[PDB]
């Protein structure tokens, strides 16, 4: 019955929500959200559907953004669940180091409203090459559901 939105913890915005298949990895750091390919005009479903834009980073810069914007999420931590904290902050170096050695195979979406302290999702594809799928980062989102 019910449908949950996920909403960007920071810019407000929604970000995607749970009509698509949703997996959680890097040990409970990120949801994955599969999508397709919908050509209504190609794009990705959960672009499409949630108004995600599209933007480009150079590697020295997402860095930058990226430190400063999980340790915002940690602030928040520390706020709402401290015993989060943690495994969040060391699952977050991690992974962290994961998308800078691999930052070349990544396309990055923001919420619509474009805030600039906002997460930025990761989209890539499966190894059939046309199965989208998004990253996004469970600490930074907080749920709605109806």
């Amino acid at each position: 019955e019910f449908m949950i939105i996920y909403r960007d913890l920071i810019s407000h915005d929604e970000m995607f929500s749970d009509i698509y298949k949703i997996r959680e990895i890097a040990d409970g750091l990120c949801l994955e959200v599969e999508g397709k390919m919908v050509s209504r005009i190609t794009g990705v479903d959960i672009v499409m559907n949630h108004h995600l834009q599209e933007t480009s980073f150079t590697k020295e810069a997402y860095k930058k953004y990226i430190k400063d914007y999980m340790k915002s999420i940690k602030g928040k931590l520390e706020e709402q669940r401290p015993e989060r904290v943690k495994p969040f902050m060391t699952g977050a170096a991690e992974q962290i180091k994961h998308i800078l050695a691999n930052f070349k195979n990544y396309q990055f979406f923001i919420g619509e409203n474009m805030n600039p302290d906002g997460m930025v999702a990761l989209l890539d594809y499966r190894e059939d090459g046309v199965t989208p799928y998004m990253i996004f980062f469970k600490d930074g989102l907080e749920m709605e559901k109806c």
